[PDB]
C-alpha cells in the first residue's frame, strides 16, 4: 500500500460542490465515489448528477436522508447516471424525471469495505475514492477550519463522505475527506481527520459504513 494517496492530484475527483439546505449528503457521497472510478477507469472526469439520486432513490427519502447503497443500487438498475448539467442540482425533492434520463456513466456494482479496519479502509482508498459516513453532529466537526482533526466526535452515522486519499504530517497520518458543504467549510471543502487511532471505528466511526462502486 501507498505511504500516501491523493485522488485530487490524480484527476481523479472534481470540485468540491454545496448539498445547500437539503439533506442529500448520502447522494453527494455517492457521486464522488462514482466520478472517481468512471476517471480511474476511462480516464474521463465527468460531473455526475446528485438530484437524479435524490429524486430516483425511491428507497431512500431524498432530502430528508438516505444510505449511499441504496444510490449505488438505482445507478446500476438504471445502467448508468445523468452528468451533472443535464440534471442539475435544485437542492430539494422532485420528480424522478424519465424524460430527461441521459446516464453518461455506469457502474457494474458496489462494494462494502470490511468494517472496524483503518487497514482495510487504506487498502480501498488506495484503488479509489471511497464513501463513508461519520459523526459530524459535533461542534467540534463542523467548526473545524484547517489541519488534522483530532476533535471530539462520536461514531453515528448520521453523514455521508467520500474519502479522497491520505497522507501524514507531523506524524499524524490523516484521511484526506471530501465534504459537500461547499468550498468555505474546512479545508476548501475537505477535512483531514486523524488516520490510525486507537478505535477500531475509526475517526467520527469512518470505518463502520464504507463501500464503494465497481466498475470493469
Ligand atoms: C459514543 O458515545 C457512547 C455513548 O452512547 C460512549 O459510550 C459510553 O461511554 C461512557 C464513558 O464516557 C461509558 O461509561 C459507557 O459505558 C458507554 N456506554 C456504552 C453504551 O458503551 C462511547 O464512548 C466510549 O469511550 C470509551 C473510552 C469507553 O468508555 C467505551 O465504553 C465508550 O463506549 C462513544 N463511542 C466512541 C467510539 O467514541
Ligand atoms: C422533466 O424534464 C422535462 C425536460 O426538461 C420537462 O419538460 C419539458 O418542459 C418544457 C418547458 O416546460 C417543455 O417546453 C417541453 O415540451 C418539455 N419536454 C417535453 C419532451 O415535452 C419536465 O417539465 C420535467 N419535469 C417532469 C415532472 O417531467
Amino acid at each position: 500500500l501507498p505511504d500516501s494517496i491523493d485522488w485530487r492530484e490524480n484527476g481523479a475527483v472534481v470540485p468540491v460542490k454545496n448539498q445547500g439546505g437539503c439533506g442529500s449528503c448520502w447522494a453527494f457521497s455517492t457521486v464522488a465515489a462514482v466520478e472517481g472510478i468512471n476517471q480511474i477507469v476511462t480516464g474521463d472526469l465527468i460531473s455526475l448528477s446528485e438530484q437524479q439520486l435524490v429524486d430516483c432513490t425511491t428507497a431512500n427519502h431524498g432530502c430528508r436522508g438516505g444510505w449511499m447503497n441504496p444510490a449505488f443500487q438505482f445507478i446500476v438498475n438504471n445502467g448508468g447516471i445523468n452528468s451533472e448539467e443535464t440534471y442539475p442540482y435544485r437542492g430539494q425533492d422532485g420528480i424522478c424525471n424519465s424524460t430527461v434520463n441521459a446516464p453518461v456513466v455506469s457502474i457494474d456494482s458496489y462494494e462494502n469495505v470490511p468494517s472496524h479496519n483503518e487497514q482495510s479502509l487504506q487498502k480501498a482508498v488506495a484503488n479509489q475514492p471511497v464513501s463513508v459516513t461519520m459523526d459530524a453532529a459535533g461542534r467540534d466537526f463542523q467548526l473545524y477550519r484547517s489541519g488534522i482533526f483530532t476533535g471530539s466526535c462520536n461514531i453515528s452515522a448520521n453523514h455521508a463522505l467520500t474519502v479522497v486519499g491520505y497522507g501524514t504530517e507531523n506524524d499524524k497520518d490523516f484521511w484526506i475527506v471530501k465534504n459537500s458543504w461547499g468550498k468555505n467549510w474546512g479545508e476548501s471543502g475537505y477535512i483531514r481527520a486523524e488516520r490510525n487511532i486507537e478505535n477500531p471505528d475509526g475517526k467520527c466511526g469512518i470505518t463502520r459504513f464504507a463501500s464503494y462502486p465497481v466498475k470493469k
